[PDB]
């Protein structure tokens, strides 16, 4: 269970010292991302998100303005041009309000939930790197919601409800919860950091959910929430995070005309559910040993004949699956059934398609699963819709009997 | 007018500021239109068998210099440091296919090797020289790089020839002009560049296409074919480039095992059709004037109701109609028809279903067209598979 093995076996990715802690995607890995983008975007529909795409890089004169330049300027990769220095994003917070201040906006356009698949970049230290789980050039599954003090407890809410309901997907139901409170140096009064402490508890408490308080160990433009989730060998990873900002609206000049008609501060809640696109996948191929569900496997199914009298059934058979949307292959090579079977076995295909004089002669498919299991002669159409069912509901586990 | 900038504000697409001079910040509608585009190419890179990689961001300033690009090319590369290292953030995608390429012991049967990339790229043009999407800093090439034997050059080129025409009719561009460009200083022997400049010379021959040779701009590393597609305006836009590189691979180590056991350097085909995926949106949204087809527009539907009567009729054929994978949403608002019909088609809605007392009863709706177009009251049921087949099929032409 190591993901820069398996990265290395299943031909998922690569890196080099030309480009530390930035990944080369290969073909089957870069399947696995899309595929959790795919996810993530199904999601910001269901919870009503907006997904825009931001710039790689800004001015440095823009995230001066931010008062994040000072604290963290060794970690953030700088470039020029005709005398004005630009910033590579590492957050995609500054370019998500850019997009917020263009045009007037209303008190009917809040909560306005911005999400980005972010593709950010830190100057983290080449020592501390670590194959998918610590790099330079990571991607966020990122999102900024605009909102009034009134919605921060239906929004944060929200936000957990998303958490909990994303890290089901993948079998994950052991999660730590942690809200960060007021630290010693911190922007705003006492008085709104209770109101702000008590909307993330009382949404916690709103979801039936036990955590515990990192005392003082929050942001000084306001508290967070933070999700620790285990894995099957019972490992800690912190994934998520809500956190609440009273400062970054105000730096940039956010604003929106309310109900009185006054001109108003957004508040904002950055929130990343799985984090690292990159870490997730790392934490995901561990998780399941190189074993992904069904929905998320660079092949999904490989169509393979024993004999050549078969040749031409699993090319009609391949071509069903194909117009059913199925990752499917076709093993036609001049190989005993099982060396085919070893060898997509060792790449981790989920299904293997058994294409035999009999399945032929009765229009029937044999089915062996990856972890050895046989399922039996059946029917072509009836095991389509049922590996359909399977991808489409994203199931953990294979098909039954 | 059709400017893609004032369009572009009008539907909330995009904007640009001067804090990131040629950069794109992609609005919700516009960032729809993006990746809907990026499907199709999806689409045509299953149908002519290319794998889809990532490559990362920047690399070492040590591999740029090896490639040959820093030497004439640094002045409009952008350039960052890390630990007393310089790292030049990529204008081009080439080096890194190559190095996904040398990760993995090659064959000769592992040829011909499509390998495609949405890159992601940067060069530091002058300010003075940008404007709109068309010319920017920072662009996202739908680039590609086959990895192919000397004798399969002429049948991958045909491939690439094929999928530019192919692609360039689904957004109804047919004036196509192409150009061959064979220089005084080259790499290699002359043989070589009679059988390269033959190659790509035989290939739009094969295929019918007229075109006019561009003696001198061509490159030392090898010959292209360059494509410029004609808009609604008779506007030249240099979309496509089919390019043979015989140099960067060998540059770069690249080699493949032969039929004889013998170490090939592989030839190198870098091709891009739409070329900046920034400036054919641009390039789009001035064709179409904002009137994009259905399979692009960003809201493809809206089901509205007369009175409060139809309100849930209406929530439920938006219902279904989500369920059929359109992008569809629902004005239940108290203003008067003709006030909801308008914004929709001045948001370029290509479809508006208008749901009354009549409708309801019938299990039918009413179909209105952004053009103007009354289709009367049709079965829901085969309203819903029209628009599928419609948006499937990516149809220029809308119902009738
Ligand atoms: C949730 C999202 O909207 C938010 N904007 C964000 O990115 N946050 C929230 C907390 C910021 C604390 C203060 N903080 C922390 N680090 C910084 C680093 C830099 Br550089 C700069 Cl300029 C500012 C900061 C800064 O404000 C950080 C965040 C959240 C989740 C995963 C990751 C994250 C995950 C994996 C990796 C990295 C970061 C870097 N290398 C990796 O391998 C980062
Ligand atoms: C087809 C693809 O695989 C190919 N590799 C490529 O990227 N090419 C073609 C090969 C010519 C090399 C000459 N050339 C031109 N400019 C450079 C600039 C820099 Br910086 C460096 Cl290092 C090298 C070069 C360089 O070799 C460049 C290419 C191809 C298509 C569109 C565009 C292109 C389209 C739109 C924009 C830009 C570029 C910049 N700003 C825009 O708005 C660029
Ligand atoms: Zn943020
Ligand atoms: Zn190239």
């Amino acid at each position: 269970r190591d993901h820069r093995k398996i990265g290395k076996q299943l031909d998922l990715y690569h890196m080099q010292e030309e480009a530390p802690g930035m990944v080369f995607w290969h073909n089957d890995g870069w399947t696995i991302f899309r595929e959790l983008e795919v996810f993530v975007r199904s999601k910001l529909k269901e919870y009503q998100y907006q997904e825009v795409k931001g710039p790689f890089m800004m001015d440095r004169v823009l995230w001066e303005k931010t008062g994040h330049w000072d604290n963290y300027k060794d970690a953030m990769f700088t470039t020029s041009s005709e005398n004005r220095e630009y910033c590579i994003k590492p957050m995609n917070c500054p370019g998500h309000v850019q997009i917020f201040n263009q045009g007037l906006k209303s008190y009917r356009d809040l909560p306005l939930r911005m999400a980005e698949f972010g593709s950010c970049h830190r100057n983290e230290p080449s020592g501390a790197l670590h194959g998918l789980m610590r790099v330079r050039g990571f991607t966020q599954d990122d999102a900024h919601i605009f909102c009034t003090e009134e919605q921060i407890r239906d929004e944060v809410n929200a936000c957990i409800r998303m958490v909990y309901d994303m890290y089901s997907t993948f079998g994950f139901e052991k999660i730590v919860v942690k809200l960060s409170t007021r630290p010693d140096k911190r922007i705003g009064s006492d008085e709104m950091w209770d109101r702000a402490e008590a909307d993330l508890a009382v949404a916690l408490e709103e979801n039936n959910i036990p955590f515990e308080y990192q005392l003082g160990e929050g942001a000084f433009y306001g508290p967070k929430i933070e999700f620790t989730l285990y894995d099957c060998l019972d490992r800690a990873w912190q994934c998520g995070t809500v956190q609440l900002d009273f400062s970054l609206p105000s730096r940039l000049s956010a604003s929106y005309v309310g109900e009185d008609n006054e001109r108003k501060v957004p508040v904002m809640i950055h929130r990343a559910i799985l984090g690292s696109m990159e870490r997730f996948i790392g934490i995901l191929t561990e998780e399941f040993a190189g074993f992904f569900p069904t929905w998320l496997a660079p092949v999904q199914v490989v169509v393979m004949n024993i004999t050549d009298s078969q040749s031409e059934y699993v090319n009609e058979l391949t071509q069903k699956l194909q117009n059913a949307g199925i990752r499917v292959k076709a093993d036609l090579r001049n190989e005993k059934i099982g060396f085919k079977i070893r060898e997509h076995t060792l790449r981790r295909v989920p299904y293997m398609l058994v294409c035999g004089d009999k399945e032929v002669e009765a229009g029937k498919v044999a089915v062996r699963t990856r972890r050895g299991k046989d399922l039996g002669s059946l029917d072509v159409n009836d095991v389509i819709e049922k590996l359909q069912q399977e991808i489409r509901s994203r199931s953990l586990q294979q098909l039954e009997e």
